[PDB]
């Protein structure tokens, strides 16, 4: 949806993703650019529990429908 | 992994991924660039079928350990 509410909402995200979405550690993926919906379906997934990992099913706890969505947004723009 | 064996076993893989690693599809993720170790366990996670997807399932059936860390070094080296 929204890449700038994305924006705001990634300041967790960026502590292991990456500031531009490419991160520093190997078993952590980039987002940088990735496909929106493909992003926004794995963030529905970990929420759900069809994927499992506990690492991120914790980091999505909070987040709405809508949040996911520009999240989503704010990764796949990233050049 | 070895990025040369994977590239000639990334045929079938690129017909989604697309040839260098990013996709033309919506729901296709882009593999290129990405973390190698990252990579080589969704393979593992697919093949183990502790990562749920029927299509995915089916792509890593016929795959070596060697050849998911060979696939793996490919996109991630690209
Ligand atoms: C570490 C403490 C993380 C924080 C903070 C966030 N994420 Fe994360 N993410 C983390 C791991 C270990 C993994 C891989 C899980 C695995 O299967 O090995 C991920 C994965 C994702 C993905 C999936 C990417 C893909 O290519 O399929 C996404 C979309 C993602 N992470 C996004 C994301 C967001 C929006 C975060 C904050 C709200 C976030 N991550 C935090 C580790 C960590
Ligand atoms: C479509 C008909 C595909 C073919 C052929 C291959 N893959 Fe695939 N891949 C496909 C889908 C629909 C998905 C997403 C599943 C989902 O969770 O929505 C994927 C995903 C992957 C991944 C995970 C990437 C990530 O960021 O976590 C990898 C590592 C991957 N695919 C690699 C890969 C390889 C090596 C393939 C052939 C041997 C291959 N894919 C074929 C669809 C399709």
């Amino acid at each position: 949806g929204d890449a700038a509410a994305g924006k705001a909402k990634s300041v967790m995200c960026a502590a292991c993703h990456g500031a531009a979405g490419v991160s520093a550690v190997p078993t952590y993926p980039n987002l940088a650019g990735q496909k929106e919906a493909y992003l926004t379906k794995q963030l529905n997934d970990f929420k759900s529990g069809k994927r499992n990992d506990p690492t991120m099913k914790g980091m999505v706890m909070a987040l709405s429908p809508a949040d996911m969505e520009n999240l989503a947004a704010y990764y796949a723009n990233m050049k």
